């Protein structure tokens, strides 16, 4: 990772946070190409001070996403890691966080968005599938909106797959169990589980989220329920909109080596 002097990055307003982060809008003044000077807009992630313990598993996590190079993957510019701060520096995207775009605009996200959504979701994990790299927290917050779709110019919605955060091999076991669904029931089990077929598991989660403009997954379930759910291996409802349905459940598969691999992921999402 490069490394990026605090001198040169200013923090401004706080965008939330996550597990053990907190996340801000920031600036970085930094000299690009051809020699000119720029002020970027920049996302920042800061690992909590009181959890500077989880640092490597903190970097490890998008170090990983950034020894390749994908358009639907989030660009890591560095990390600032000057004085007592673990900071993670990516590119600001505009529209932010999925999760939040599907509530503010569920009465004009059609299937037709949903499907264009998922065919580029379903692009990166092929792309991480093929290159045998686990990403381990797929979620709608973890999607980012680069692009709105525009009917007038026929453009696509445009996303990108954010970096994991700290993996699920090293959190806390009710973080995990707060998790489900997202987080596989083998992993539930043994967080030592962590493979390829998670990331099928968790993707079919994704899709759901997608279909139910915003919706959590068994948020009514508190983490004793859910450990429930897992046991009595429930499936997710199948959402209002059920164009998808099939898929979550063929993703949401119980038996890890069941689940389909992301080549046909896509060839079904294609026949839609
Ligand atoms: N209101 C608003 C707003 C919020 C965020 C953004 N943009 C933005 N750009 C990036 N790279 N982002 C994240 O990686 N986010 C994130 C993902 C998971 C966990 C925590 C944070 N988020 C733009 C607008």
């Amino acid at each position: 990772f490069h490394k990026i002097r605090n001198e040169d990055l200013i923090f401004n307003e706080s965008l939330g946070q996550g597990t053990f982060t907190k996340i801000f809008k920031g600036v970085r003044r930094e000299v690009g190409d051809y020699g000119q000077l720029h002020e970027t807009e920049v996302l920042l992630k800061v690992l909590d001070k009181a959890h500077r313990n989880y640092s490597e598993s903190f970097f490890e996590a998008a170090s990983m996403m950034s020894k390749l190079s994908h358009k639907h993957l989030v660009l890591n510019y560095g990390v600032c890691v000057c004085g007592d701060e673990n900071i993670l520096v990516q590119e600001f995207v505009k529209f932010g966080s999925l999760d939040t775009y599907l509530k503010k605009n569920k009465n004009c996200i059609n299937i037709l968005w949903k499907l264009e959504v998922a065919k580029q979701l379903a692009a990166a994990m092929h792309f991480l599938e093929e290159n045998t790299l686990i990403h381990g927290n797929v979620c709608a917050k973890n999607i980012l909106l680069i692009r709105e779709e525009d009917r007038k110019t026929g453009n696509p919605p445009f996303i990108k797959l954010s970096d994991p955060g700290i993996s699920i091999t090293v959190l806390p076991k009710d973080i995990l169990q707060e998790r489900i669904p997202w987080v596989p029931p083998e992993c539930i089990e043994n967080p030592k589980n962590l493979n390829l077929a998670t990331d099928k598991w968790s993707f079919g989660t994704t899709l759901w989220e997608i279909c139910s403009g915003g919706d959590k997954p068994l948020s009514a379930l508190d983490s004793q329920r859910k450990l429930q759910f897992y046991e009595d291996r429930h499936q997710l409802p199948a959402p209002k909109a059920a164009e998808l349905a099939n898929l979550i459940n063929n993703c949401m598969d119980y038996e890890p080596d069941h689940r389909p691999s992301f080549r046909a992921i896509i060839r079904d999402l294609n026949s839609l």
